[PDB]
């Protein structure tokens, strides 16, 4: 049964996907592109999120439901998850470049938190247990505005987890389906990451 | 196993549906979006589509794979489907209407026809049978340029179907991913519609 609950949520993409997509022959475009989503999916079962789905290279991931630690410590699982994506991203594309892909792939990432609504979705035949609302769109967002190699997230999240997590204020950015601007952070890397 | 092929790729939202996320009952907004996501999904099979997935609201179909009825009909097949689903909106709206849900509603959509790969990906306890490649992500960027109520294709997709289907110039947008402008059109409803 569908419930409305706070919930981090992260988005993720490869920039320099589509145009790999584009010039790679299909079958090591699948074996990167599933070689990828199987090594995100163990770090994101590692620190405890819900693995929504896959979207090509997008991935989509929420914390505080079917289970919970509490607003703060689901948002420092969150962001912590994300700083171990990129730092093992370092890692694939040293094994990619081995292997002769030499285009830069570089991950993005959005997180937010807030109220977001539960439940199953769907057709009849074709059912998932998912998130849908604002505070989902937001971490979409978010992600569509930062750059290779960020993470970006929102104030929410920000004060959930500032104290143990570092981060540097990037302003506020125009965001479509908001009005107002959303005040916005880089998370960067410091001695006391979770791993 | 992954193959490079010539698809028709449909995306659709509905305007106005992530408000009434943040204010409608958590069970009334489940049933209002599964009777959507049920309904759409019947029109994509009586068109012959191949239901991708659904992202809350966001319905990805694509035509020409894993049959085919050669590019031209795959492409009246599929903006036949959106005219069919922009139809059957208004339907949804008079029922809709009559629960007292009275905010306004649209579908939206956006097709294009090129080379795609497809194939099954993800990680190996979570695989679907899925298309990538930046001929799918310009379907997705002319929905998010759409307008509530229109159906907007790609030159390619109206080279197709420009003989049956009644379109009108809307110009070249600008598409993040697209260094070049795209030629695009409206699909206006017309007397030979297919239904």
């Amino acid at each position: 049964e569908t419930q409305r609950k706070k919930l981090t949520v992260f988005f993720s993409d490869i920039r320099g996907f589509t145009e790999l997509s584009e010039e790679l022959e299909a079958e090591a475009l699948t074996d990167l592109l599933n070689n990828y989503l199987n090594e995100m999916s163990k770090i994101a079962l590692k620190y405890g999120g819900t693995i929504d789905k896959f979207v090509g290279d997008c991935v989509m991931v929420f914390f505080g439901d079917p289970s919970t630690q509490g607003a703060k410590k689901d948002a420092v699982a969150a962001v912590s998850m994300g700083i171990a994506m990129r730092k093992h991203m370092k890692v694939l594309r040293q094994q990619w470049r081995a292997q002769g892909i030499t285009k830069p792939l570089e991950i993005r990432m959005g997180i937010n938190t807030g109220y977001c609504t539960v439940g199953n979705f769907g057709a009849d035949t074709r059912m998932d247990y998912t998130i849908i609302g604002r505070e989902v769109n937001l971490a979409s967002r978010l992600e569509s505005a930062s750059e290779a190699g960020e993470i970006l997230i929102s104030h929410e999240t920000y004060s959930l987890i500032k104290d143990v997590i570092m981060c540097r204020d990037k302003g506020q950015i125009a965001v479509k389906g908001f009005s107002r601007p959303v005040q916005i952070y880089q998370v960067v890397d410091s001695r006391r990451d979770l791993g």
